[PDB]
Protein backbone atom coordinates (compact mmCIF):
# COMPACT_ATOMS: atom_id res chain seq x y z
CA UNK A 1 0.00 0.00 0.00
CA UNK A 2 0.72 3.66 -0.05
CA UNK A 3 4.22 4.63 1.63
CA UNK A 4 3.96 6.35 5.15
CA UNK A 5 5.99 9.37 4.74
CA UNK A 6 5.28 11.07 8.45
CA UNK A 7 8.31 12.41 10.28
CA UNK A 8 9.55 10.92 13.04
CA UNK A 9 10.36 14.05 15.02
CA UNK A 10 13.77 13.30 18.12
CA UNK A 11 13.26 15.51 20.89
CA UNK A 12 16.96 16.63 22.59
CA UNK A 13 16.43 16.18 26.63
CA UNK A 14 17.67 19.75 26.97
CA UNK A 15 14.41 21.21 25.00
CA UNK A 16 11.70 20.13 27.42
CA UNK A 17 11.13 20.52 31.12
CA UNK A 18 9.17 17.47 33.88
CA UNK A 19 6.87 19.24 36.38
CA UNK A 20 4.69 16.66 37.54
CA UNK A 21 3.48 13.06 37.78
CA UNK A 22 -0.06 13.59 36.08
CA UNK A 23 -0.80 9.55 36.17
CA UNK A 24 0.97 6.27 37.04
CA UNK A 25 -0.69 2.81 35.91
CA UNK A 26 -0.51 -0.38 34.08
CA UNK A 27 0.04 1.84 31.08
CA UNK A 28 2.77 3.31 32.51
CA UNK A 29 3.10 6.51 34.17
CA UNK A 30 2.98 10.23 32.28
CA UNK A 31 4.18 13.58 33.56
CA UNK A 32 3.55 17.21 32.99
CA UNK A 33 5.90 19.25 31.13
CA UNK A 34 7.12 22.10 28.99
CA UNK A 35 8.82 22.35 25.24
CA UNK A 36 10.38 25.04 25.14
CA UNK A 37 12.14 24.29 21.36
CA UNK A 38 15.64 25.90 19.99
CA UNK A 39 15.18 29.56 19.92
CA UNK A 40 11.45 29.83 18.77
CA UNK A 41 10.50 31.85 21.84
CA UNK A 42 7.47 29.46 22.09
CA UNK A 43 6.15 27.26 25.64
CA UNK A 44 4.48 24.04 24.66
CA UNK A 45 2.76 22.70 27.69
CA UNK A 46 3.33 18.61 26.91
CA UNK A 47 2.41 14.92 28.37
CA UNK A 48 5.76 12.76 28.49
CA UNK A 49 4.91 9.23 28.55
CA UNK A 50 6.98 6.00 29.54
CA UNK A 51 6.73 2.80 31.01
CA UNK A 52 13.47 -0.54 33.82
CA UNK A 53 15.04 -0.02 30.97
CA UNK A 54 13.84 -3.52 29.10
CA UNK A 55 13.99 -4.28 25.27
CA UNK A 56 10.68 -5.10 25.36
CA UNK A 57 9.14 -1.21 26.94
CA UNK A 58 11.36 0.05 23.80
CA UNK A 59 9.99 -1.61 21.47
CA UNK A 60 6.25 -1.64 22.48
CA UNK A 61 6.40 2.10 23.07
CA UNK A 62 8.17 2.51 19.89
CA UNK A 63 5.18 0.80 17.94
CA UNK A 64 2.97 3.16 19.44
CA UNK A 65 5.39 6.16 18.74
CA UNK A 66 4.62 4.64 14.85
CA UNK A 67 0.56 5.02 14.89
CA UNK A 68 0.65 8.30 17.07
CA UNK A 69 3.31 10.09 14.42
CA UNK A 70 0.94 8.63 11.97
CA UNK A 71 -2.25 10.57 12.61
CA UNK A 72 -3.32 14.04 11.93
CA UNK A 73 -7.17 14.56 12.74
CA UNK A 74 -8.83 17.45 15.65
CA UNK A 75 -10.19 14.30 17.05
CA UNK A 76 -7.00 12.26 17.45
CA UNK A 77 -4.23 12.34 19.76
CA UNK A 78 -0.41 12.94 17.32
CA UNK A 79 2.67 12.39 18.96
CA UNK A 80 5.15 15.81 18.71
CA UNK A 81 8.24 13.65 18.76
CA UNK A 82 10.57 11.13 20.92
CA UNK A 83 13.46 11.37 23.33
CA UNK A 84 15.95 8.83 23.55
CA UNK A 85 16.62 8.30 27.24
CA UNK A 86 17.50 4.87 28.35
CA UNK A 87 13.70 4.09 28.39
CA UNK A 88 12.64 6.22 25.66
CA UNK A 89 9.66 8.56 26.13
CA UNK A 90 6.31 9.93 24.07
CA UNK A 91 6.18 13.91 23.61
CA UNK A 92 2.17 14.70 23.45
CA UNK A 93 0.34 17.46 23.89
CA UNK A 94 -1.01 17.98 27.46
CA UNK A 95 -5.11 17.40 27.53
CA UNK A 96 -5.68 19.40 31.06
CA UNK A 97 -8.81 18.06 31.93
CA UNK A 98 -7.50 14.49 31.57
CA UNK A 99 -9.60 11.43 30.77
CA UNK A 100 -12.82 11.86 29.69
CA UNK A 101 -14.11 8.44 32.40
CA UNK A 102 -12.62 10.57 35.10
CA UNK A 103 -14.19 13.80 33.77
CA UNK A 104 -18.14 12.06 33.57
CA UNK A 105 -17.36 11.29 37.16
CA UNK A 106 -16.05 14.23 38.77
CA UNK A 107 -18.51 16.92 37.04
CA UNK A 108 -21.85 14.78 36.68
CA UNK A 109 -23.37 17.50 38.25
CA UNK A 110 -22.46 20.18 35.18
CA UNK A 111 -22.50 17.97 32.60
CA UNK A 112 -25.13 18.37 29.89
CA UNK A 113 -26.94 16.48 26.95
CA UNK A 114 -25.24 18.87 24.85
CA UNK A 115 -21.59 18.33 26.18
CA UNK A 116 -22.70 14.38 26.48
CA UNK A 117 -23.99 14.07 22.44
CA UNK A 118 -21.17 16.68 21.00
CA UNK A 119 -18.45 14.32 22.59
CA UNK A 120 -20.39 11.07 20.97
CA UNK A 121 -20.23 12.81 17.70
CA UNK A 122 -16.17 13.91 18.07
CA UNK A 123 -15.70 10.44 19.00
CA UNK A 124 -17.40 9.02 15.62
CA UNK A 125 -15.32 11.91 13.63
CA UNK A 126 -11.98 10.62 15.03
CA UNK A 127 -12.93 6.99 14.37
CA UNK A 128 -14.18 7.75 10.95
CA UNK A 129 -11.01 8.98 10.59
CA UNK A 130 -8.70 6.14 11.89
CA UNK A 131 -11.27 4.01 9.34
CA UNK A 132 -10.06 6.50 6.50
CA UNK A 133 -6.34 5.79 7.69
CA UNK A 134 -7.35 1.72 7.58
CA UNK A 135 -6.16 1.98 11.36
CA UNK A 136 -8.20 -0.30 13.85
CA UNK A 137 -7.75 1.61 17.33
CA UNK A 138 -8.70 -2.33 19.49
CA UNK A 139 -8.77 -0.28 22.57
CA UNK A 140 -11.43 2.28 22.21
CA UNK A 141 -13.11 3.05 26.10
CA UNK A 142 -13.67 6.39 27.59
CA UNK A 143 -10.49 6.27 29.79
CA UNK A 144 -8.79 6.22 26.15
CA UNK A 145 -10.39 9.41 25.52
CA UNK A 146 -8.85 12.59 26.71
CA UNK A 147 -10.13 16.38 27.41
CA UNK A 148 -7.85 19.45 25.20
CA UNK A 149 -11.57 21.69 26.95
CA UNK A 150 -14.62 20.42 27.98
CA UNK A 151 -16.11 21.38 24.26
CA UNK A 152 -13.06 19.17 22.70
CA UNK A 153 -12.28 16.04 23.40
CA UNK A 154 -9.83 13.28 21.17
CA UNK A 155 -8.94 9.96 21.07
CA UNK A 156 -5.25 8.46 21.95
CA UNK A 157 -3.45 4.99 23.51
CA UNK A 158 -2.54 3.62 20.01
CA UNK A 159 -0.49 0.65 21.79
CA UNK A 160 -2.99 -1.68 20.62
CA UNK A 161 -3.74 -0.09 17.25
CA UNK A 162 -3.05 -2.41 13.74
CA UNK A 163 -3.76 -1.67 9.67
CA UNK A 164 -7.40 -7.29 27.07
CA UNK A 165 -9.85 -5.05 27.48
CA UNK A 166 -12.75 -8.00 27.22
CA UNK A 167 -15.72 -5.47 28.37
CA UNK A 168 -14.72 -3.09 25.77
CA UNK A 169 -14.73 -6.13 22.97
CA UNK A 170 -17.27 -7.60 20.43
CA UNK A 171 -18.00 -11.24 20.74
CA UNK A 172 -16.00 -12.00 17.58
CA UNK A 173 -12.85 -10.91 19.48
CA UNK A 174 -13.21 -12.67 22.73
CA UNK A 175 -14.04 -15.64 20.78
CA UNK A 176 -12.07 -15.65 17.42
CA UNK A 177 -9.49 -12.50 17.98
CA UNK A 178 -11.07 -10.90 14.82
CA UNK A 179 -10.80 -7.49 15.05
CA UNK A 180 -12.28 -4.90 12.39
CA UNK A 181 -13.60 -1.30 12.07
CA UNK A 182 -16.89 -2.97 13.61
CA UNK A 183 -15.26 -4.32 16.33
CA UNK A 184 -14.13 -0.83 17.08
CA UNK A 185 -17.47 0.32 16.48
CA UNK A 186 -18.95 -2.22 19.71
CA UNK A 187 -15.77 -0.58 21.65
CA UNK A 188 -17.95 3.21 20.56
CA UNK A 189 -21.14 1.75 21.97
CA UNK A 190 -19.51 1.10 25.70
CA UNK A 191 -17.74 4.20 25.58
CA UNK A 192 -21.18 5.91 25.31
CA UNK A 193 -22.75 3.78 27.73
CA UNK A 194 -20.01 4.57 29.90
CA UNK A 195 -20.65 8.41 28.98
CA UNK A 196 -24.20 8.21 29.72
CA UNK A 197 -23.93 6.64 33.08
CA UNK A 198 -21.44 8.95 33.94
CA UNK A 199 -18.37 6.49 33.96
CA UNK A 200 -20.11 3.46 34.80
CA UNK A 201 -18.10 0.07 35.37
CA UNK A 202 -19.79 -2.02 32.60
CA UNK A 203 -21.01 -5.43 33.86
CA UNK A 204 -19.93 -4.34 37.38
CA UNK A 205 -18.94 -7.22 39.43
CA UNK A 206 -19.18 -9.89 36.40
CA UNK A 207 -15.55 -11.88 35.78
CA UNK A 208 -14.25 -11.29 32.03
CA UNK A 209 -15.10 -15.11 31.56
CA UNK A 210 -18.44 -15.06 32.22
CA UNK A 211 -19.06 -11.86 29.72
CA UNK A 212 -18.36 -14.61 26.69
CA UNK A 213 -20.95 -16.36 27.49
CA UNK A 214 -23.67 -13.64 29.04
CA UNK A 215 -23.23 -11.90 25.04
CA UNK A 216 -23.91 -15.29 23.76
CA UNK A 217 -26.98 -15.41 25.92
CA UNK A 218 -28.34 -12.24 24.28
CA UNK A 219 -27.37 -10.00 27.85
CA UNK A 220 -26.60 -6.36 26.70
CA UNK A 221 -25.80 -2.89 29.04
CA UNK A 222 -28.39 -1.69 30.24
CA UNK A 223 -30.42 1.30 28.65
CA UNK A 224 -28.81 4.24 30.92
CA UNK A 225 -31.47 6.47 33.37
CA UNK A 226 -30.78 9.78 30.67
CA UNK A 227 -31.06 8.26 27.80
CA UNK A 228 -34.09 7.67 25.30
CA UNK A 229 -35.44 4.82 23.36
CA UNK A 230 -33.82 6.88 20.30
CA UNK A 231 -29.87 7.06 22.05
CA UNK A 232 -30.28 3.01 23.47
CA UNK A 233 -31.22 2.07 20.04
CA UNK A 234 -28.08 3.26 18.92
CA UNK A 235 -26.42 1.79 21.71
CA UNK A 236 -28.03 -1.72 20.76
CA UNK A 237 -27.15 -1.48 17.07
CA UNK A 238 -23.13 -1.32 17.86
CA UNK A 239 -23.57 -4.42 19.83
CA UNK A 240 -24.99 -6.88 17.10
CA UNK A 241 -23.69 -10.31 16.72
CA UNK A 242 -23.02 -9.58 12.85
CA UNK A 243 -20.66 -7.11 12.58
CA UNK A 244 -22.36 -5.89 9.25
CA UNK A 245 -25.43 -5.05 10.78
CA UNK A 246 -23.76 -2.71 13.13
CA UNK A 247 -23.76 1.10 12.29
CA UNK A 248 -20.56 2.60 10.80
CA UNK A 249 -18.67 5.57 12.31
CA UNK A 250 -19.51 7.93 9.46
CA UNK A 251 -23.36 6.88 10.43
CA UNK A 252 -22.89 7.46 14.22
CA UNK A 253 -21.39 11.19 13.05
CA UNK A 254 -24.94 12.04 11.30
CA UNK A 255 -26.85 10.14 14.34
CA UNK A 256 -25.42 11.79 16.73
CA UNK A 257 -25.06 15.56 15.03
CA UNK A 258 -28.80 15.50 14.45
CA UNK A 259 -29.38 14.55 17.77
CA UNK A 260 -26.77 17.27 18.79
CA UNK A 261 -29.41 19.89 17.08
CA UNK A 262 -32.04 19.42 19.88
CA UNK A 263 -30.01 18.28 23.18
CA UNK A 264 -33.32 17.64 25.58
CA UNK A 265 -35.28 15.72 22.66
CA UNK A 266 -32.81 13.07 23.45
CA UNK A 267 -31.12 13.11 26.47
CA UNK A 268 -33.53 13.47 29.81
CA UNK A 269 -30.95 15.25 32.80
CA UNK A 270 -32.49 17.21 35.72
CA UNK A 271 -31.24 20.68 35.85
CA UNK A 272 -30.35 20.72 31.75
CA UNK A 273 -28.85 24.24 30.38
CA UNK A 274 -28.29 25.72 33.55
CA UNK A 275 -24.88 23.83 33.76
CA UNK A 276 -22.09 25.30 32.87
CA UNK A 277 -18.31 23.73 32.09
CA UNK A 278 -15.14 25.48 31.97
CA UNK A 279 -14.35 27.41 28.55
CA UNK A 280 -11.28 29.12 27.13
CA UNK A 281 -13.69 32.21 27.29
CA UNK A 282 -13.44 31.98 31.30
CA UNK A 283 -11.29 33.89 33.98
CA UNK A 284 -8.32 31.66 35.00
CA UNK A 285 -8.62 29.28 32.28
CA UNK A 286 -5.32 29.13 31.09
CA UNK A 287 1.60 28.32 37.32
CA UNK A 288 4.59 29.68 35.29
CA UNK A 289 5.74 32.67 32.72
CA UNK A 290 2.51 32.64 30.52
CA UNK A 291 4.47 34.83 28.23
CA UNK A 292 5.12 32.45 24.86
CA UNK A 293 2.57 29.81 26.02
CA UNK A 294 1.12 27.48 22.67
CA UNK A 295 -0.48 25.22 22.45
CA UNK A 296 0.46 22.09 20.19
CA UNK A 297 -2.27 22.16 18.14
CA UNK A 298 -1.21 26.03 17.22
CA UNK A 299 2.20 25.05 16.95
CA UNK A 300 3.03 23.46 13.42
CA UNK A 301 5.82 22.74 11.29
CA UNK A 302 6.33 21.36 7.50
C1 LIG B 1 -2.58 9.84 32.81
C2 LIG B 1 -3.10 10.52 31.54
C3 LIG B 1 -4.46 9.94 31.12
N1 LIG B 1 -3.21 11.99 31.66
C4 LIG B 1 -3.64 12.73 32.74
N2 LIG B 1 -3.61 14.00 32.47
C5 LIG B 1 -3.17 14.18 31.20
C6 LIG B 1 -2.94 15.29 30.38
N3 LIG B 1 -2.53 15.14 29.13
C7 LIG B 1 -2.29 13.95 28.59
N4 LIG B 1 -1.79 13.91 27.28
C8 LIG B 1 -1.83 12.86 26.37
C9 LIG B 1 -1.97 13.16 25.01
C10 LIG B 1 -2.01 12.10 24.11
N5 LIG B 1 -1.93 10.85 24.55
C11 LIG B 1 -1.78 10.58 25.85
C12 LIG B 1 -1.74 9.16 26.30
C13 LIG B 1 -1.43 8.01 25.54
N6 LIG B 1 -1.57 6.96 26.31
N7 LIG B 1 -2.01 7.39 27.58
S1 LIG B 1 -2.35 6.43 28.91
O1 LIG B 1 -1.68 5.21 28.61
O2 LIG B 1 -1.99 7.23 30.03
C14 LIG B 1 -4.15 6.19 28.87
C15 LIG B 1 -4.71 4.90 29.49
C16 LIG B 1 -4.92 6.25 30.19
C17 LIG B 1 -2.11 8.73 27.54
N8 LIG B 1 -1.72 11.57 26.75
C18 LIG B 1 -2.44 12.79 29.36
C19 LIG B 1 -2.91 12.89 30.66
Amino acid sequence: EAPNQALLRILKETEFKKIKVLGSGAFGTVYKGLWIPEGEKVKIPVAIKELATSPKANKEILDEAYVMASVDNPHVCRLLGICLTSTVQLIMQLMPFGCLLDYVREHKDNIGSQYLLNWCVQIAKGMNYLEDRRLVHRDLAARNVLVKTPQHVKITDFGRAKLVPIKWMALESILHRIYTHQSDVWSYGVTVWELMTFGSKPYDGIPASEISSILEKGERLPQPPICTIDVYMIMVKCWMIDADSRPKFRELIIEFSKMARDPQRYLVIQGDERMHLPSPTDSNFYEEDMDDVVDADEYLIP
